[PDB]
DNA sequence: CCTTGACAAAG
DNA sequence: CCTTTGTCAAG
């Protein structure tokens, strides 16, 4: 399950939108072509994968982040 | 799949990280050039170099073996 | 591998 | 009005 790591193909659909793996930015029709999904749950898989980013420590890290 | 990120296992780590921080991979937020250059104690200038040259390799394996373009072209 | 200085845009 | 970002050309 895990909330703040990220799975094989949430960090996959993340590398191939932002253009990490050709260098190229992917739209969420290519993304979910690649993947036999919906344009719609890959934005769905996108979103959730950041926050699981954001929320990993760094939102928390904040008050820690307060003294660097 | 390890299969299609193989040019980027090809970049310096460094080079992974400055894309992967100006894009938001490492904490969900993009980062300035600035912000990069001052994680690594340098100039956004010289990062904004090693973004640009990261990404060119990427470009050129792409446009050499057309693992990707294959599919979607 | 690196920094400067001058700009356009956007804020 | 002044500042931040991303670019460029040189070195």
């Amino acid at each position: 399950k895990a909330l703040s790591k990220l799975s094989e193909r949430e960090a996959m659909v993340l590398k191939m939108r932002k253009g990490l793996i050709d260098g190229r930015e992917h739209t969420l029709e290519e993304v979910g072509a690649y993947f036999g999904v919906t344009r719609e749950r890959i934005r769905q898989i996108e979103n959730k994968a950041l926050r699981k980013l954001k929320y990993h420590e760094s939102r928390t890290r904040k008050l820690r982040d307060f003294l660097e």
